[PDB]
């Protein structure tokens, strides 16, 4: 749902989130 795109862009204003925030899988859900 758009939660997953909410999610993305949640973690692309920093990118951090989806990379060092998902460095194991300590992040959520997510279209990416």
């Amino acid at each position: 749902m758009a939660m997953a795109m909410r999610s993305t862009f949640a973690a692309r204003v920093g990118a951090k989130p989806a990379v060092r925030g998902a460095r194991p899988a300590s992040r959520m859900s997510c279209m990416a």
